[PDB]
Formats: C-alpha cells, structure tokens, sequence
C-alpha cells in the first residue's frame, strides 16, 4: 500500500535496517526495481525529481506508480518527490498523490534552508506527507537544531573515520538519516560495448552507516547504467535487432539484477509484512 | 475521449480518410504517438498485442492508457487488442478498459474463424466493445465474395483483409492487390483494416544503418500505395515496425555521437522524439488530421445500443 516515510523509515530505524530509494523515470525503470523488491520481500521508495516528472508529462509516470502500487498490494511503496527545489515544486507533487516529498535547501545558509524547509513542513505535515531535508561534515548539535526549528521526519547528512558524526547526529535529532547516491560489471559492460565512462567511482562503508542510522539509500547512477550495459551489449551482439523490447526488456533485467544484492546488503530483505501502513490521511494525526 | 473503432472508423469511411492504428509498448511510444496526433488534431487507435500486455504485465499498459486519455481529453482515442486469438485474451482486454478487440482466426478455415468470430462479437457488442475480424491470411488473399459472406455471419464492425503486405521490416526483396479493396468495401459496407503497413520510410532506415544497425534490405508498404486504398475504403492502417526502427535509430545516434551518455532519458527522449517525426507526415497522408473535432464521442454503455 502507499505507505510515509516517517512510517517505513521509523521502522527501519528500529530494526536497524535500511531502506533503497530508487529513482525511477518511466516503465521499464519501474518494473525492474519492484520485480527485485517483491523477490526480496522488502519495502521500498520510488523517487522521482522534478525532472523526471517533465520526462513524464507528470501524469505517465503518476499512472505508472498507480500501477505498481496495485500490482504488488502488499509491498509497502512510499513515493517521493526527490530533491524538491520550492513549495511549488512540493504542491506538485502532493497533488500528483506522492505521500513524501524531500525539499533541498542546503545550498542555503542555515536561517534560509530552515525558513525554506519549515514553509514545505507546514504544508506536508496539515497532509499527512512526510519531508526529508538535508543539511551540508556536518557538526551534530547543528543538525539537531536543525530538526528541532524544522519538524522534519528525515534528514540527509553529508556523510565520510567519523562514524562516530553519523551515529552521535542520529542519536542527538532523533530521527531517520538520509545517505544519497558503480559495479564493476556494469562498468566494464558499458566500456566493453562502445560506452566512454568516467573514470569515477564502497558497499561495506554503507553498511557500516546503516547500523549507526542511515535508514534510507538513495541509488540512481547504478540503475541507469545497468540499463545503458544492457541496451549497448544487445547493439553490438544483435545488430538486426531493432524492437524496443528486445534491449529494454534485458536493460530491465538487468536492472533488477543488480538491485538484489544491494536490496540484501541493506538489510530491508523480509520486512515488506512488518507492519500496518498508515494511509496519509491517518497520518495527519501524527503532527496533530 | 475512450472511442469505439466502430464510431471512429465510421467517420473515417464517411469522409474517405484512414487512421493509423500505432501499437504501443511503454511510456516513451505512447507519449511519440500522443504528440503527433495531438499537434495534427487527428483520431487515433493505440493498439496493444498480447505481447504488448506481456511485456508491460498488463496493468502497466492500461494505466499509461488511461494517462494519454487524461492528458488529452478532447482527443478521440481507441484502445484496441492487436491480433487476439482467443475470447479469453479478448475478456483480458475488455477487462482493462480497452474499446476494440481484433480477434484473429484467419488461420482456421473458414467455417471456424466464422465460429470463433461469433462468440467474440456477442461478448464484446454486449459491452459496446467493437470487433475487428480478419478473412485472408498476412498466401490467402481475400475473396470478396467470401468477405461478403463472413461479415454477414459475424457482424463484425471491421474487416482486415490480405492484398500482400505482411508483418515486418522486409515485406518486399526490392507488388499488392488495391482492385480487390474497393470490391470487399462495396460488398461488406463497413470499415476495413490493412495490417503490415509501416512503409520503412528513407531517413529512419539510413539512421539505423549508419549508426551500426544491420537493416540494409528493409522494404515498406509506398505511402502512395496506402493512400490508394484508403480511398477505396480502408480506414485502419496498422503501423508498428516504423515506430520501432525510429526509435531504435535514434537510440543508436546517441550512442555514437555521445558514448558518454548512461541515462536512459537521454537516448529514449530523441527516441521518442523521431516517433513523434516520422508519424506526422504519415497521419498527414492517411488523411486523418484536423478531424478529432469532428463528432461526439460515444461511450461504450452508450453504443450497447447499436447492437
Ligand atoms: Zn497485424
């Protein structure tokens, strides 16, 4: 069922668990990530940025998560506005039906991602959506003032030595932490078949953080490039091929295939049947 | 608005236009054909086969439906089960909201297409769903006395007929049968359908190729071609193959000339863009522009009065 962040974050906190946010763009995309979570039995968050929500016409993809969200009654399925940008932008989204919405104001000094943060706040809180902020090293007491002026349900933090910040800010704000965004696989498949990839790119690491607080892990990069491998290798080995189906389909699987073992390594395997989901209306009682 | 193929071909035989009938399978295909019926003001029919429904695990598909006909609510739009065989893939269909079902027993003999056809047509017209039958096969080309006889039998509110085209992107090695559609369109007196007819247009089959793509003997139905028979009274044209190869080719530009790129948006967004292009000139031929705005849309409990 729809489920809040508060809810399915609070419960990952209290089992020290956390849970994958993936942003998802179009059909697809969609498919691949719940076909790893209903495998997994495990909740999930699907995210969609602004941008994404353009990409759609906001009401395909809207639709494509009303699809899901039938499809597969039993998982749990917060849906998210990522990295919000204005309370237009969280309207937005609410209105679309999305139960959490994530507005970021961290490129502003800290009176201004408060007042920015609050504002958004005070509109999702009176409808029972969750809201992630985020706050950019990161002294803990700062991070716990934060929370108290704010009311936020979740709080991303610069993350990096200094585990210690991470459990000492879940301990002192109380409350759910946010870790946002390359498999030598994927890597080596997209160079393999024509792909020119940074140069850029640790799983423990994130484990590590999970145990201190870190509830939700937010993956995007991976997918999409699971998916680009997938299309290249089917390009190269199948020239004649030219059905979407026949390259989306394996760029899907692929997708799902390397979601399974993050979904396990997370630790949100088994614990989609936890708990009841509170609709948002039931929700609003939580803030009153 | 969700159209009948009854009302909506109806109008395209009254005033000797065609239109394209564009099989769908995800967001990104629906969302190219939606902007070019749009931009031209035109009718349209997004068919879905039983792979399609497969392949998007059926609700995905009725739901990016469902979004094409809120986004465009004065867009007279048929959602269509392509090739069906069964009643029971034909009850799926019905069940997701669909207002068209093919049901295709054209590789049974006669007598028991005619059968299999029946019991499609009482099902669906008892739900205000139309039905569209194939006589001929794609090499069975269609009698027009015998396409008298079957429609006749079954009722059906619109045939497709064989004159030599056939599924696919080689439908020719480097012709068709137009004399037998105004024959079977005097003889039937309703709408008929032309299956196979994406006509590999020049630009989109020049991109796939030059790009590393390995199509160079792929051959289409002339657009000329079509629009002879639509004047003799075809008024469906399926095109599927087309949409594919834009697609593709566009994917594979991107690939080349950017090779930096990994998300998917950036290479099913021109995707989707080149389906949008290579259909506009396409819908401009069948002749189907300008009329979305033509006639009331009928509703499905509605048209249970027309049969
Ligand atoms: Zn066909």
């Amino acid at each position: 069922p729809l489920c809040t962040l508060r809810q399915m974050l609070g419960e990952a906190r209290k089992h020290k668990y956390g849970v994958g946010a993936f942003n998802v763009n179009n059909m697809e995309q969609i498919q691949g990530i719940m076909k790893a979570v209903v495998q997994l039995k495990s909740p999930v968050i699907l995210q969609c940025s602004r941008g994404a929500l353009k990409y759609s016409d906001m009401i395909y993809l809207k639709k494509l998560c009303e699809a899901a969200l039938e499809k597969h009654p039993d998982i749990p399925i917060c849906i998210h506005l990522d990295h919000g940008d204005t309370l237009e932008s969280v309207k937005m989204a609410i209105d679309l039906g999305f139960s959490s919405v994530m507005i970021d104001a961290s490129h502003h000094p800290f009176d201004e991602n408060v007042r920015i943060t609050k504002e958004v706040v005070a509109y999702a809180h009176a409808r029972s959506v969750s809201v992630e902020a985020e706050l950019g090293l990161t002294e803990p007491q700062d991070a716990k003032k934060f929370v108290e002026l704010t009311g936020v349900d979740a709080l991303a933090v610069a993350i990096g030595l200094a585990i210690d910040r991470v459990k000492t800010i879940s301990d002192l704000t109380g409350i759910p932490l946010v870790m946002h965004g390359v498999p030598k696989d994927v890597k080596d498949m997209i160079n393999k078949y024509g792909g020119k990839m940074p140069d850029a790119v640790p799983i423990e690491s994130i484990v590590h953080a999970i145990g201190e607080g870190v509830c939700k892990i937010n993956v995007d990069s991976d997918s999409r490039m699971a998916m680009t491998g997938a299309i290249r290798k089917v390009f190269v080995e199948h020239p004649e091929k030219f059905d979407p189906r026949d390259y989306l389909g394996p760029g899907r699987d692929a997708i799902t295939e390397m979601l399974i073992p993050k979904i396990k390594a997370f630790g949100s395997a088994g614990h989609a049947g936890d708990y009841k989901v509170v609709s948002l209306e039931e929700a609003k009682a939580w803030y009153k």
